[PDB]
């Protein structure tokens, strides 16, 4: 199955993320290009649990969490489904790269299609900040730029 | 559950359609608002098979049809799936309404979560017309605005 993510907003930041995972037990990778982030920095990269733009990226909600679990970083085992980490960005502000993910998935009862891919402003903490805040979103701040994940050849 | 499409693009239509299906074999309920079409006119309104932004509403591929049937009004028993045939708009342009499909699905193998909604910039001629178009797309036109379908609670 593959899906593709088109992030926009009007903060100047945009980008395309593609998802493709071959069956179930497969991992899935993820590929993104985005563009127009401040440069030479890091930034919170996540999947939201609404794929809902009625109102910007505040509509998309908060992480993508099934299983109930603290915000974290990709490779803790305690982390939302949807927390992919930070991606870095470039001295010309693009991030570009590609990763495997044994939690995110196209296929089956916590697929992603149909929910929200979501860059930030700010660099994620992981959870290992000191509020409250961190445990939720990672202190990552606004939300520039989103877009729904949707079903693609 | 719930779905939304918010409908985007750059020739002044914009809009948002919600679908809900409280269980498998209920009818799916669409709702639509939809701004900035020409006045009192018959534009077609279907669900394409792909959720793919990434080239304006080009992308998101043919109407959704998995039954492999020819294109047709929203009663007949020949139709695709996505074939919700024309919405009528007022003296200001907009298209305002709802109704109840019994194909159109959020649940399931022939889910439309994670596929795209289009707005024509045409009348559908229902399959009713007399070329090869008329049986694939009911000759609808141009595709001035649609939007990924995503989950929203
Ligand atoms: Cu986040
Ligand atoms: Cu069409
Ligand atoms: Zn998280
Ligand atoms: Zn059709």
């Amino acid at each position: 199955v593959q899906a593709v993510a088109v992030l926009k907003g009007d903060a100047g930041v945009s980008g395309v993320v593609k998802f493709e995972q071959a069956s179930e037990s497969e991992p899935t990778t993820v590929s993104y290009e985005i563009a127009g982030n401040s440069p030479n920095a890091e930034r919170g990269f996540h999947i939201h649990e609404f794929g809902d733009a009625t109102n910007g990226c505040v509509s998309a909600g908060p992480h993508f969490n099934p299983f109930k679990k603290t915000h974290g970083a990709p490779t803790d085992e305690v982390r939302h489904v949807g927390d992919m980490g930070n991606v870095k960005t470039d001295e010309n502000g693009v991030a570009k790269g590609s990763f495997k993910d044994s939690l995110i998935k196209l296929i089956g009862p916590t697929s992603v299609v149909g929910r929200s891919v979501v860059i930030h402003a700010g660099q994620d903490d992981l959870g290992k900040g000191d509020t409250e805040e961190s445990l939720k979103t990672g202190n990552a701040g606004p939300r520039p730029a989103c877009g729904v994940i949707g079903l693609t050849n």
